[PDB]
Order: C-alpha cells, then sequence, then structure tokens
C-alpha cells in the first residue's frame, strides 16, 4: 500500500530521521503509525490487494478510529469492512474505513451508515465561511453507529468545516 512513512521504519519501530521528523511535526500522528504497522502486517499476511491502496490522512475522534484511503482496483468494498474488522481487533478502537472523498455528503454518507441520511445543507456565512448539515429522520438516530456529536466531530475533521447532525 501507499503510505507516508518508510516500510522499514514503521516495521521496524525504529525511525529514519526524516519519518521521525513527519511524527513530531504531527503530520503522522502517533495513532496513525500503529495503524500503518498493523495495515501494512495485514497486507503481507492477508490482502494481498491492499497493496494497491492508498493511505491519508486519518482522523480519531474519542473511542473510533477514522481511516480514510483511495481503494485500489484490487480492494473489494467487502474487503475493506474485513480490513476494518482485523484493524478493531489488534488495536482496541473501533474502526470505519471511509474512502476519501472531496465532498462532504459522500463522507457524509459513508460514516453515518447503517444510518440512512435525509440530506445535506451547504450554507455560506457572511464571513464567507460555509457550514454543513447532515439532516437525518428522527428514526435512523437510533442506527447511528456513534453518538451523534462525535460524528460530527469526526466530519469537521475530515473536512475541516464546521459539520453539524440535525435528527428532525
Ligand atoms: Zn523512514
Amino acid at each position: 500500500m501507499k503510505i507516508p512513512l518508510d516500510y522499514i521504519c514503521v516495521k521496524s519501530g525504529l525511525l529514519c530521521n526524516r519519518c521521525q521528523s513527519l511524527v513530531e511535526k504531527g503530520e503522522v500522528e502517533n495513532f496513525e503509525v500503529d495503524l500503518l504497522k498493523q495495515l501494512i502486517e495485514l497486507e503481507e499476511t492477508q490482502f494481498r490487494e491492499l497493496k494497491d491502496s492508498t493511505y491519508h490522512k486519518s482522523y480519531k475522534v474519542g473511542n473510533l478510529l477514522i481511516l480514510i484511503v483511495t481503494s485500489g482496483s484490487q480492494m473489494s468494498y467487502q474487503k475493506w469492512i474485513k480490513v476494518a474488522k482485523a484493524l478493531q481487533e489488534k488495536i482496541g478502537l473501533r474502526v470505519r474505513i471511509l474512502e476519501k472523498s472531496n465532498s462532504i455528503k459522500s463522507t457524509a454518507v459513508q460514516l453515518l451508515t447503517p444510518a440512512r441520511v435525509l440530506g445535506v445543507n451547504t450554507v455560506w456565512l457572511p464571513d464567507g465561511t460555509v457550514q454543513y448539515v447532515v439532516r437525518i429522520s428522527k428514526q435512523e438516530k437510533r442506527f447511528l453507529p456513534a453518538d451523534e456529536t462525535s460524528l460530527e466531530e469526526a466530519l469537521s475533521k475530515i473536512h475541516s468545516t464546521q459539520v453539524r447532525i440535525r435528527v428532525e
């Protein structure tokens, strides 16, 4: 798989100066480094298809890991759910693979699944700052994969903007 650190460094535990700086800089957070270990482990052992994918900056919020990726032409959406459960056993936290997307409506549909989303509103302040609102049926709120405020923080981090959930 394509990643932001050296395979040797990640698997070694011993970082070259270049990788170590990335971790100090914060570009590869510490929990991201653990993912990279378990990811490379999980492709040598279990998923040759992983080597076609691409790692992307990933976020952690509370008990939840959100992994952003680009799936290679080898990676079944099923296999990603398989990869998620693999990660969720090696690491303690819950794992959610989201494929990297540039619209906020795409990544909100993926995360909030199994719940279904009603719609997404963009809004532009007089400031010009853009905010987003993901509408969900009251029924669906019971199907959210994590409490609504953690999903809000998650979505807000990924797209570096304000994201809010309206249970209407
Ligand atoms: Zn290195």
